[PDB]
DNA sequence: CGCGCATCGTCATCCTC
DNA sequence: GAGGATGACGATG
DNA sequence: CGCGCATCGTCATCCTC
DNA sequence: GAGGATGACGATG
């Protein structure tokens, strides 16, 4: 027998004939490791092994309807390729002789993303076919993730705390060149060779033993045992965290030979990496309101100044350059646009100003033009509220052994309660609405002086519906409508989460024709639509209309939506997760984690700006004693010049010693005090070092006297003077497109509430 | 009636219905003018109006199969919406009123490629109906291409000659802020808004009168026009290069108020200029061997040194981001791949590392990896190639007022000879194949002494097979086929141009089972593949051998290929085209054009190292002057200062003389005398400056003595001496892949030519 | 570049009962 | 030997 | 990211005659 | 009033 359906699979010579048993299959994630892997065969052979390469995330089988698992294409040519039946039962020899292929050896990256896809593989065998998981029928191969250099030498690496041991544990560290390996196409085809050369060290078999490692999978996929992953997780975090206080390393796997693999330890050691990086990469955080792939496009932003404008694509590449990012421009883009809609219902204030189009109201934001096509460029009220001066105040990291963005920041305003914050985890979800920027600023002015805080509400900008509070944390949203005359009828506003086209499609069009069970309702239907406001005139009959206001306009046309505030789940200034349960608690915690920075701000800042001022004094003395004529450099040797400077009482870089005093957490040093031009040798000159030192010393004088507090209000008053501005402009931009004459429907309003709140 | 098949079409109110001639249509080019027309149509309204978004280059009708013709789905769309049918005439009033819309207006970039598309679609409209061509059916909506801004002030330039001639002619220019626009998603909504308010000036009508034109649409797509073309291109480049000889500024269009728009003048002074670019962008230059595209890439990659590795998308992105790049980054990926591959058949030599994978020789080079998969960096033999010396021998351009690339480069060797040229331009195609490094190296150092040039034969680097010349510019190619036993047979090598995969789909799978009039010839087939070389053992039988052995076994398994020689189409060191015959006229050619930049490469670093060594005397004067202690700085005013160093004879910077020099195609200068720091008043330091000025002196006096020529071969000497070393790493590469055991089959090997040349 | 299909937890409706 | 058909390739839609 | 289909001039075969 | 079904969303395969 032989496959002759899909072009892209390669067969191998024995498949399907004698000797199947030994006839292995490649399964490989996307199409680049195909590559690798045929490279790769041109030593072992094309007998005992065929390659097909996968799409992408595998459809979950456990929970899905049998039309869905019809419906998907790639698992019936992965049953074609293998020869299963569904309710055909393999206990014998026989029965697995019967199959075109031995075994199925699984190869990914050596990420998070590859692990979810081999666990995702592993369900789908089993929840079929629970008597393979006992005959050696699944392997997994494996490839290094980093490589160190250095004379002709290298040493793999499999794990990061591996890495992180030879690391700790060697001497002469750095010598060797450090190069990391993301994705599998990094490889070149003498690192295949040697791969597939140690078969001895990458191919793992996997092991079976004990019915508990079946709950274990049912643990990591079961639709009902939520809490049971949210226990999971709990324990696993706060392991980590006592582990890292202890200081003791955690343990690690594929480290020495390894014949066999526990399903029980594939799970509670490697998935788990998976859901905790899921959490944190998909979970915004309380104190900046972002998250981490917002926060490197964000701190790339930062480092240059930008005054004019910027391609996206450019954009994307310098923070790929900077900011190490590892998950695909395509990916980033996306986000780069999420920074910048400002339309109605995506964000209350953006960071990046909307040159160009970035998507109307009309299409789900999807409509957006081909990234090379927009322009974009910082807003005014960025640096505003992440003040300069707090880059000391934030701790960093060092991938890639590279300076790289921080953990959050430090804004003046809850990032969480202005932006909303929608995101889909593991184990948990957020959703947290907008809110308006007023309010937040006018509650942190009340809680400042000490009084209490007052009861807010969801809001968005430019938005006229209605918004009605029954239960706490519900609330519920109604659009806008009027009727012109007894006849035709206006919908002015929409909710917010709706979008035009959807709701027309969705609700215009069932309406029109006659449905399997209703009458055709309305007759005629017309559109007045602009970028920001929309305008539906439509035409019905008289007693139809009456019908509808005896039950209700909002009902019929569908306007009141409701929503929930239960998913409050962020993260902390430790990294713990919690659940919220009001608003106020939020702003509270916010506040007091501001408050505890004003002592680190003042206390950075003085002493940095003394030892300024008397790095400048020491600079301006030398001058002074070199036109005095007492400092000879005159063919003298730097050896004997520095050491007479030293008798003076000149010190080294202050600048230095408060890097140093940082980084605490060769010999003397005066070359600043002779890196000055010439220029510097003229009165000219020295009456401006002068002028500037009377500066900097006015200024010490001034953080010494002022209070840790009251920053705050000033940097709040420049905040709201700068927002004057902007919403002045805002406003101007709709005041220039207003046409003048147009068609401007007047009518009576009718405003409505659920009759009964059904408070559960 | 109303239309609901295509969810992409946003269909007007009178569509169809009463008044349809007054209903138009708007069709956009992509889908992201899609949301320009919709953000605008908020304005105008949606009776008269309709929007469709097309695809990309329609297919072309004029030369086409019916079949062909059917199954584009696009252009079914298109006449689904109209209304048009093939054999039915419109000539009547009545027949315009039968359809559901009465004009059609075209919008698309103010590019080359928007021209181009609306050729087509006029070709299109009138290939089927040419009567509605004289009924003001079709017009053409226009946007502007850059804007000026200076205090609350725009002016509008819709043509780059009419913003040449603005520049030209008015002062205080820069003073405005320029701003290129190159894609319609570029523009906002109050732009939108603005160019919808003033409709007399975008919206043009077309115009028909005279016979003429109906052949100058034939002129622009007549598959059997070929030569007309040609004499069409000629006459207008010649034209353009004694314009810009006399310096008379050009015609330009869309300047004034325009009405109409004669077919005569949109086809020869719009569509012609898409030709002309697109030949600029598809046909390499005889001089570099290169195209605007790569050229972009390897001046780029010339402005950092990098060191170290670098990823291909921040490559690209940095490329778009200096050498002003505006075709989109997926286009331009390709072209960085096409920059490295060094597989059999690819280049014979290359520029870019290859660190991952860039493809191997079995899918048609296009199964590379994702862009950020892979790594790239500046191979050795690239900085040798290219001098360092010769950026200030050639001219450069100022896209977007920037420092850009350069038109050509000037290697040591001639690229075209040693890495191709396959392009499809228009009215021009070209098609060089490749040749050995060697005999080129050979060749040019025979011509330098004086003597004749011999006769070579294009080559491969790392290829087995047998090439014969049997008529000049043309060669045939055989691979490697043996008889291991008197039933099986072995193919070793294939011929370049020809890939496994698709000779295996293409050979293999006709010949195994039996065609609809040929039994199956071939019994069994086994695939022995590596990364670089090939092994198909098949086994067949032994009559049907001596049956192919009797015929030949070249013709039966389709190994001889036949190659020529007659689009030798390159462009000049001026700009104009020639159709070279032989190689060595282009080996003369760029022998000469080389020779004559020796004199300027000498001139120019001659009397540069001279102006250095005055400034390295000058400053070395002056601290010898100061050691002294004739010059005194204390407290002395910068003016007076710089006039009593004026009077001893000390002059401004050489350099900035230089540069003065070079630009001719505030007052004195003594800043660099000054801004030396106080270490260069020691000893220690002006022993070093001393030695460092005798080391130029040196340098100069050994150019002056050196000859002009004579560097070619040093060059030349170098270039040998590191391609030994890369061809050393090259092997090694393959010896550390190199298995050992392994199956080496041995055989007789039949050689054969073609009984006949067959001579044209 | 556009549509192609996938995870993962809450939930607002949506179709039966 | 003598004519029509067609895909091959590369920068861009 | 993979396959989706298009131009444009020469030409090596490829299927009839 | 009471239960099962399902798509909605966003960073990534
Ligand atoms: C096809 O070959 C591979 C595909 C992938 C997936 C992928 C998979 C898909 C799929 C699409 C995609 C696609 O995502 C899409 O991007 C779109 C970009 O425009 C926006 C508007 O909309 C996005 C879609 O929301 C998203 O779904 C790829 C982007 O980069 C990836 O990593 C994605 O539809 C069918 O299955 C991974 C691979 O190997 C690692 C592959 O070999
Ligand atoms: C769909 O929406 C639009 C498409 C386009 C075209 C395009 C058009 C296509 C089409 C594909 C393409 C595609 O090219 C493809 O890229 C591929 C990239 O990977 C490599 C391996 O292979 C390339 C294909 O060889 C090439 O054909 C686009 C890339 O960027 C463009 O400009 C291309 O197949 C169907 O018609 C323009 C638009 O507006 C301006 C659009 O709105």
């Amino acid at each position: 027998n032989r496959i002759k359906g899909i072009p892209k699979l390669d067969d191998a010579n024995d498949a399907g004939g004698r000797n199947s048993t030994e006839c292995t299959l490649i399964l490989t994630e996307g199409d680049s490791a195909k590559t690798l892997a045929v490279s790769g065969l041109g030593v072992v052979g094309r007998d005992k092994y065929g390659v097909f390469p996968l799409r992408g995330k595998i459809l979950n089988v456990r929970e899905a309807s049998h039309k869905q698992i019809m419906e998907n294409a790639e698992i019936n040519n992965i049953i074609k390729i293998v020869g299963l039946q569904y309710k055909k039962n393999y206990e014998d020899e026989d029965s697995l002789k019967t199959l075109r292929y031995g075994k199925i050896m699984i190869m990914t990256d050596q990420d998070q993303d590859g692990s979810h896809i081999k666990g995702l593989l592993i369900n789908f065998i089993h929840h079929n076919w629970p008597s393979l998981l006992r005959h050696r029928f699944l392997e997994e191969f494996i490839t290094p993730i980093v490589k160190v250099s250095k004379n002709k030498q290298e040493m793999a690496f499999y794990s990061l705390p591996e890495f992180e041991e030879w690391k700790s544990s060697t001497p002469n560290h750095k010598k060797w060149k450090v190069k990391y390996y993301k994705g599998l196409g990094t490889s070149t085809s003498k690192e295949a060779k040697e791969y597939f050369a140690d078969m001895k060290r990458h191919r793992i078999q996997f092991k079976y033993s004990g019915p508990e490692d079946d709950a274990a999978i049912s643990l990591a996929f079961s639709k009902k045992q939520i809490d049971d992953r949210k226990e999971w997780l709990t324990n696993f975090m706060e392991d980590r965290r006592q582990r890292k206080l202890l200081g003791l390393p955690e343990d690690y796997l594929y480290g020495q030979t390894t014949t066999y693999l526990t399903y029980n330890d594939f799970i509670n050691k490697e998935l788990i990496l998976f859901s905790n990086s899921d959490n944190e990469r998909s979970i915004p955080s309380m104190v900046d309101g972002l998250k981490p792939g917002q926060r490197k496009v964000l701190f790339t932003c930062f480092k240059r100044n930008d005054k004019r404008e910027v391609k996206v694509a450019q954009l994307a590449g310098s923070v790929a350059e900077m900011s190490s990012y590892h998950h695909g421009e395509m990916s980033l883009m996306m986000t780069i646009i999420n920074l910048a809609q400002n339309f109605v219902g995506s964000n209350n204030l953006n960071l990046l100003q909307p040159i160009g189009q970035f998507g109307t109201r009309l299409h789900g934001g999807k409509d957006s033009a081909s990234p090379r096509y927009i322009f974009t460029m910082l807003s005014s009220l960025a640096r505003l509220l992440f003040p300069p001066k707090d880059d000391h105040t934030l701790k960093f990291l060092y991938d890639d052994n590279q300076r790289v963005e921080p953990e959050w920041y430090i804004p003046i305003i809850p990032m969480v309660l202005i932006n909303g914050a929608e995101g889909i985890g593991t184990g948990w979800s957020c959703k947290i609405p907008n809110f308006d920027v007023r309010e937040i600023v006018n509650n942190i002015r009340r809680l400042m002086d000490g009084e209490e805080p007052l009861p807010m509400l969801p809001s968005y900008k430019n938005f006229k519906g209605t918004i009605e509070e029954l239960a706490p944390n519900q609330y519920v949203i109604s659009g806008e409508v009027a009727i012109l005359n007894s006849t035709t009828i206006e919908i002015s506003e929409l909710p917010v989460r709706t979008w035009t086209q959807t709701y027309k499609e969705q609700v215009l069009e069932p309406m029109l024709n006659g449905t399997e069970k209703t009458p055709p309702l309305i007759t005629d239907y017309r559109e007045y639509h602009t970028d920001t406001t929309v305008k539906f005139v439509v035409k019905m009959t008289e007693e139809k209309l009456a019908e509808a206001e005896r039950v209700g306009l909002h009902k019929v046309f569908k306007l009141q939506t409701s929503l929930t505030c239960n998913s409050m789940v962020l993260f902390d200034h430790v990294g713990c997760l919690k659940k919220y349960d009001t608003v106020l608690d939020i702003l509270r915690d916010f506040f007091e984690l501001r408050l505890k920075y004003y002592g680190l701000r003042k206390e950075w800042l003085l002493g940095m700006l003394g030892a300024e001022s008397a790095k400048l004094n020491n600079q301006a003395r030398f001058i002074l004693e070199k036109i005095d004529g007492k400092i000879i450099i005159e063919n003298k040797p730097k050896k004997e010049l520095i050491k007479v400077l030293i008798q003076r009482g000149y010190d080294s870089d202050p600048v230095k010693a408060w890097k140093e005093a940082q980084q605490k957490v060769s010999g003397p040093t005066f070359n600043y005090l002779l890196d000055m031009p010439l220029w510097y040798l003229t009165k000219e000159k020295k009456d401006e070092l002068c002028r500037l030192r009377n500066e900097k010393e006015q200024e010490l004088d001034t953080l010494k006297r002022k209070s840790p507090s009251d920053l705050w209000k000033e940097d709040l008053a420049t905040f709201i003077e700068e927002l004057e501005a902007v919403e002045a402009k805002e406003k101007q931009d709709e005041q220039v497109g207003l046409p003048g004459k147009g068609g401007k429907a007047k009518g009576k309003k009718t405003q409505m509430a659920e009759v009964l709140p059904s408070p559960r």
